[PDB]
């Protein structure tokens, strides 16, 4: 199996993990289970603990400037991992990493509650009001008397995982994703209809639009465009929101005179065919290759959708280019739309140890 670990400053401290990125199912979220290396010797009497922390953050240009900035931890979990305590039910992979690492290796466990955000990054471009903000889960490990003492770089190491979302395999009686409206163009009906054959897409896969055109107007549609458009919306320090296309399949498709069309489309919104990722709802850093868009938020009624941090959105839209007699310079074209929401999660995890570099690779 493959762990990933992380060294402090001055070395005399390393953290151990399974994986970079853990699944937030609904009903409940994946173990962050590893272990620390200690130096008995440097360690003279202090202890060992580790934290897992979920912050809200909001400015600070791309590293680090000046300006304006605000931070909220909206959950946080910390242990005493060494000396120990309570012998407990050891995973697997802690097993193995116990057998490898030596004597100087204590497991720690965090099992987070449910309900929390999941992982969202964004920064700002050039046509976007507001600042850099995101949700992020670090987990630390560090030297000291208690949690109190502030803590020093020197000897600690901190990590940033993932908390992805999944759609619970407890789901269904899907209604029917559709939508037809009716825009009148000279007092006669253009007649425009879309609609999603699941429920909830993910990441990487194909999202098939189904688009049925009854136009009984003496125009003509010379184009219909399909995009996947992204809401994003700040709801904790500043209110700010991003709207931005992370997907666009324009078409030759034509609708002519007293005409229908009757049609499928289909898309795969990725980050990594946009070229433009500012102003993205991203579920970690841009630099990174293992980035992706971020997940639908899944909000809860009862519950302040502040405590959330950023809401992410999505839908298709489906434009038409309608000219005033698609023909000749009567280019004096309108636009006709209509859109439908769109669930977008993560895929789902599936049912010698190789120690690699924490530190996720730049593409």
């Amino acid at each position: 199996s493959k762990v990933y670990k992380k060294t402090c400053p001055n070395a005399k401290l390393s953290i151990y993990l399974g994986k970079r990125d853990f699944v937030d199912h609904v009903e409940h979220v994946e173990p962050v289970d590893g272990v620390v290396l200690i130096d008995p010797e440097y360690l003279k009497d202090r202890k060992v603990f580790v934290t897992l922390t979920c912050a809200f953050r909001y400015g600070r240009d791309d590293l680090d400037l000046i300006g304006m900035s605000f931070r909220k931890d909206l959950y946080s979990l910390a242990t005493q991992v060494y000396p120990p305590e309570t012998k407990e039910p050891l995973t697997p992979l802690q097993e193995k990493l116990m057998k490898k690492l030596g004597a100087h290796a204590y497991p720690f466990c965090f099992k987070m509650g449910t309900n929390l955000p999941c992982s969202v990054t964004l920064q700002p471009g050039p046509d976007d009001t507001g600042k850099s903000c995101g949700v992020d889960f670090e987990v630390k490990a560090f030297c000291a008397e208690n949690l109190e003492e502030k803590i020093h770089k020197r000897n600690s190491v901190q990590l940033v995982i993932r908390k992805v979302q999944f759609a619970p395999a407890n789901l269904g009686v899907a209604p029917k994703t559709e939508i037809t409206r009716q825009f009148m163009l000279s007092d006669r009906p253009l007649h425009l209809e879309a609609s999603l054959d699941k429920e909830i897409y993910y990441h990487g896969e194909p999202i098939n639009v189904n688009v049925k055109i009854n136009n009984t107007t003496g125009k003509i549609v010379k184009k219909i465009k399909i995009i996947v458009e992204q809401v994003t919306d700040v709801v904790l320090f500043s209110l700010d929101k991003y709207v931005k296309t992370v997907c666009a399949e324009e078409t030759n498709d034509t609708v002519a005179a007293n005409s229908t069309l009757s049609k499928t489309f289909s898309v795969t919104p990725m980050l990594a065919n946009n070229r433009e990722k500012r102003g993205l709802a991203l579920d970690g850093k841009l630099k990174h290759e293992d980035t992706n868009l971020a997940s639908t938020t899944v909000i809860r009624p009862g519950m302040d959708k502040e405590v959330l941090g950023i809401l992410v959105s999505y839908k298709v839209k489906v434009h038409l280019v309608v000219a005033r007699g698609g023909i000749l310079g009567d280019l004096t074209s309108s636009d006709v739309a209509v859109e439908l929401p769109l669930t977008l999660m993560h895929p789902k995890p599936s049912d010698d140890i190789i120690i690699e570099e924490f530190a996720r690779q730049k593409l």
